[PDB]
């Protein structure tokens, strides 16, 4: 009952170095096929207290072999642009705004790769996702090239393929583990809608030491090694079974076309 | 030297009550032609302390009389939908996702009106904007019908037409007055890029009393009666001259097509 998802990678490049190699792209696909099957070896990093909660999402990914017209494809498009940065406003997802149009969202997972991404207020970001239910025109994930794959332009600490794992988590209806409070809200007040992810104050960055306690969640602390936190690639290594329930409802519902 | 912006309002309705009247829509236009001209009678509410800073933005709005093909229009489209809520993912801006396609962004301000709006993570919202520079397909503003205009379905405390004023402020390149810090950041660290808006910690809600001091901006405090704060309709009544400058730069640059 493994769900196999066809992927198209849209490389959008301004300078030649940003037109990343097949090898770099393939290395990311390989990572997704580990993380989404619980075949990543660093799963051994999960605290013993949570070692029974680790999920095999039962999802695999392959670069599409047929394009939306039925013609053979490598599963990779490559589009030269004069645009120097893209934002969460989705300019990368339309040819008219210097990016590349989405392939049918009911048949493919669209991944756009570009050099520079910013939030609306100019914060540098590595990637962003569209949750299920949105318009097909902008469905998929976007990851910057220096945070994509495990070779080529990929740079530590984002050189282990986990930005894409995190964004595809969102694509499958998963929320940030800490609940996404706004600055005026109590840091312990919001939920990620998953019971087996401990309540958590804020995102964790970098390489935290276990345990990292917040919101009176001791002695075990934050599950900062979940892909839906903000830690360095080498530190995030698992989805929970509670998260798998959400992913499965997404696959059984809004993304049933992939079944 | 008044800039006159042609408007199209896309009413997207599921239940007939959401198919709002011409009068309700017209009442919103009337409000915009006041707020953006410093003609709102409640501008008198601004503490005299800042009377020197209150701006006439010199912008007016009209419902388009010609559609994108040059045929007569009322400047209002009405689209029936089976969709019961829209999100910040822009479903309302595409017919394919149960909404209505944008008119050319270089010639019209697109305003969508729907019954229920949510953020990505399910928070109820009254409206949202796209900032300049984004793809034309999604350019414009979205407001919920209960927060649109001053009659019909409009409900207090969002029955003075200020949601649209706030959103159109974003459309013209204005940022939240308090700087949009993330939960974990110093609340005094970010700027709205406007000198004459006092440095402000957090958004203000409801009906604060003057003064509301934050970030050592005493004795006058936060300019919480600015349209780009988060206070009730009845409490937001002004733009500043510094904001007028940013807006003029937007019309002189990315949105010069409207000149
Ligand atoms: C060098 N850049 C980073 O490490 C930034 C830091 C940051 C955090 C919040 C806001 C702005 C910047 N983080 C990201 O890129 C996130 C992805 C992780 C897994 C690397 C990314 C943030 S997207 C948002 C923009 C605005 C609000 S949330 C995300 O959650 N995608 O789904
Ligand atoms: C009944 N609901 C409300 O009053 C919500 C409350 C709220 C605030 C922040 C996040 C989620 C909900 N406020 C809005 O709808 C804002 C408009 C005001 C002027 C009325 C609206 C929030 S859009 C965002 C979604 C996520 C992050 S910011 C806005 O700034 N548009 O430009
Ligand atoms: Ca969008
Ligand atoms: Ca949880
Ligand atoms: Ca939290
Ligand atoms: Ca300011
Ligand atoms: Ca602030
Ligand atoms: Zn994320
Ligand atoms: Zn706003």
């Amino acid at each position: 009952e493994i769900v196999k998802i066809p992927v198209v990678v849209h490389v959008v490049w301004n300078e030649e170095e940003e037109n990343i190699s097949d090898a770099q792209i393939q290395s990311q696909i390989d990572i997704l096929n580990k993380d989404f099957r619980k075949l990543n070896s660093d799963v051994s990093q999960v605290p013993s207290v949570w070692s029974n909660l680790i999920a095999d999402l039962g999802i695999e990914f392959f670069l599409a072999t047929k394009d939306p017209n039925g013609n053979q494809t490598t599963g990779i498009t490559r589009t030269q642009t004069s645009v120097t940065f893209f934002t969460t406003s989705d300019e990368v997802k339309f040819a008219s705004s210097g990016g590349e149009d989405a392939w049918p969202a009911d048949r493919y997972l669209n991944i756009w790769v570009c050099h520079v991404l910013k939030s609306e207020i100019g914060q540098d970001i590595l990637g962003y996702a569209q949750f299920p239910g949105g318009p097909a025109e902008t469905d998929g994930v976007v990851i910057v090239d220096a945070a994509f794959g495990t070779t080529g332009t990929a740079l530590p600490p984002f050189d282990k393929g986990r930005t894409a794992t995190h964004e595809i988590g969102h694509w499958l209806n998963l929320y940030h583990i800490w609940g996404d409070e706004l600055r005026f809200e109590d840091p312990c007040s919001r939920s990620d809608e998953v019971d087996d992810t401990p309540n958590q104050a804020d995102p964790n960055f970098g390489a935290p030491s276990y345990p990292h306690v917040s919101c009176s969640n001791g002695p075990n602390g934050d599950m900062f090694m979940n892909y839906m936190d903000y830690v360095d690639d080498k530190c995030m290594v698992m989805f929970t079974q509670g998260q798998a329930t959400r992913v499965n409802a997404c696959l059984d519902g809004p993304r049933s076309s992939f079944l």
